[PDB]
């Protein structure tokens, strides 16, 4: 029963796109062993729509406009379910830290993975200034994230 909880500030850009990407590849070595994944925002204020200039445009190029419309809101009860927690957002990290108990130690940051990415909170031109930005960020982040998420540690 392995559960991965992904947290996205807006959850209306990098959350939906990556949601489809991960869900696709996981079928290889995750859906087989019956794995579960969930993406939610910080306060679920709006995090759930799934639409942004950078991400949508990127998907329009070849991918799908969107297919993860689900208003989510990462909370304590939800976090208690997932075995692993991920932020990726620079600010969401500090916030989620003091927002939750000492169990935040199960959270991961993309700042440790991403090398010359040095991205802010979610790609797209509204946060960076380019649509292709979503390409480099999501593709790279999801890739490395998939590696560690695909059991790249030691069990016990």
């Amino acid at each position: 029963m392995k559960k991965i909880l992904f947290i996205c500030l807006g959850n209306i850009c990098r959350s939906p796109m990556a949601e489809f990407i991960m869900k696709d590849l996981v079928k290889k070595a995750n859906l087989e062993k019956e794995f579960f994944i969930n993406s939610a925002g910080t306060s679920g204020e709006h995090d759930g729509e799934g639409m942004h200039y950078g991400t949508k445009n990127k998907l329009a190029q070849l991918n799908i406009e969107h297919k993860n419309f689900t208003s989510k809101k990462l909370t304590q009860k939800l976090c208690d379910e997932s075995d692993f927690l991920i932020t990726m957002d620079n600010s969401n990290f500090k916030n989620v830290l003091k927002n939750f108990t000492n169990t935040q130690n199960k959270v991961l940051k993309i700042t440790d993975f991403s090398p010359s990415l040095n991205y802010d909170e979610v790609p797209d031109p509204w946060y960076s200034g380019n649509f292709d930005e979503t390409y480099k960020i999501l593709s790279l982040a999801c890739k490395n994230l998939l590696v560690f998420l695909s059991k790249h540690h030691h069990h016990h």
